[PDB]
């Protein structure tokens, strides 16, 4: 159900044939990068993403929006969370913050079309919702060839909510 770890740092997302794609991670100790969708260095005209790892009391700050003038590269947590600094649209760029209880957690992405993809992200906890649903945050990007990551990561392509929480 729930295979890894992997130790690579190039998934290839254009072979996978499935609605869903999860991308799992041990919970680390302390703020780290966790996967990145995008160009070698900031392009505007492109869109991106950046998943980080933050730890309780701490100050996550992008790498690929470091030379931005834009507020919503740095971002303090209080809890343990999990960190999306993303640009797509109009959007120049804005952050998504989302607790990290579990052990193990990670973000849902939604193969939706051969040209796009949907980045879904959902607050991890026992207590937040009532129905827990890995589409509760929701944003659509333009599918690429492959993505980043740079921690040792599990991938599952059925629903690990059972065996996470």
């Amino acid at each position: 159900e729930i295979t890894g770890p992997y130790t690579n740092t190039i998934i290839k997302l254009s072979d996978l044939s499935g609605s869903n794609v999860w991308v799992l991670y041990q919970k680390p100790t302390s703020t780290v990068k966790l996967l990145k969708n995008g160009p070698e260095s900031y392009s505007w005209n492109l869109a991106a993403f950046e998943l980080w790892y933050g730890k309780a009391n701490t100050t996550v700050t992008s790498d690929y929006y470091s030379g931005m003038t834009n507020s919503e590269k740095s971002v303090e947590v209080d809890h343990d969370s999990l960190v999306l600094f993303w640009n797509e649209g109009s959007t120049a760029l804005s952050n998504k913050v989302i607790n990290f209880s579990w052990n193990v957690g990670g973000v849902l992405i939604k193969l939706t079309s051969n040209t796009r993809i949907d980045v879904c992200m959902a607050d991890m906890d026992n207590f937040t919702s009532d129905s827990f649903n890995w589409e509760e945050w929701t944003h659509n990007f333009p599918r690429s060839e492959s993505m980043n990551i740079y921690t040792d990561y599990y991938l599952a392509s059925v629903d690990p909510y059972s065996q996470i929480r």
